[PDB]
């Protein structure tokens, strides 16, 4: 199984930063 | 109104890294 | 004891800016 | 591109930012 977690964020800039990092980790992780 | 953005994250370890970063970013008034 | 400060090297201005925002936030918040 | 520096206080803080930087070097998202 996999688990999807929800992280709630205030402030567009905060959200945009975290989205870029999430996207990067999706692509850099071995799986 | 205040917009709360949702960041969907696969996996506990990935979530915990991003949550730590969010913990910091939410304390920062100017990002 | 003492404190260690590490030089993080980042390629590219836009990548530098995102990591700078994070580091600046961490310096204030001290969450790590 | 140029390489820029950021001074990072403390090993654990350096390690989290290094993890992100290394990820970005692999993914090229930013």
């Amino acid at each position: 199984s996999e688990e999807i977690f929800t992280l709630q964020v205030r402030g567009r800039e905060r959200y945009e930063i975290l989205k870029k990092l999430n996207d990067s980790l999706e692509l850099s992780d071995v799986v």
